[PDB]
């Protein structure tokens, strides 16, 4: 599926290419930039306080739990997803594994289907 790594400050350090199909931004593009250009607001500009907040108390709210979320791609379009965070270590910094599964499909088979009674 979607993978992608940051470091202990959001920035993309590794983006798949199956992250690039899915969120519309190819690997060079990504790999500077912050995670949070993935989300929108209000996540977007809460992304890095909840990476913060994790790094301080070492409670997880996703890490070993999972989260279904709304994310964006480049173009605008936002679309649901589920999200896996893994913990790792490099270097003496931490780094975080997201592995994404793409659930747009199945919010429109199960949104159609309600519509039809
Ligand atoms: C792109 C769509 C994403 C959204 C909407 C999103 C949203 C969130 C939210 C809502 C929280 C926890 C807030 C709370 O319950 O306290 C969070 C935590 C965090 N996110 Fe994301 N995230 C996204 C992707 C990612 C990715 C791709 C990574 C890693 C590659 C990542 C790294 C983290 C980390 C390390 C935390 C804190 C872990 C924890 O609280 O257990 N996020 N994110």
């Amino acid at each position: 599926d979607a993978m992608i790594v940051i470091d202990g400050h959001g920035i993309i350090q590794l983006f798949s290419t199956a992250a690039e199909r899915l969120f519309g931004w190819s690997e060079l593009e990504a790999i500077g930039q912050n995670v949070n250009i993935l989300m929108p607001e209000p996540d977007r500009s809460r992304h890095d306080s909840y990476i913060s907040r994790y790094r301080t108390t070492s409670d997880p709210h996703i890490i070993g739990i999972g989260r279904i979320v709304t994310g964006k791609r480049r173009d605008g379009t936002t679309f649901p997803m589920h999200l896996s965070i893994g913990e790792m270590q490099s270097g003496g910094e931490p780094y975080f594994t997201g592995f994404v599964r793409d659930l747009t499909e199945h919010q429109q088979t199960q949104a159609r289907l309600q519509e039809l009674q």
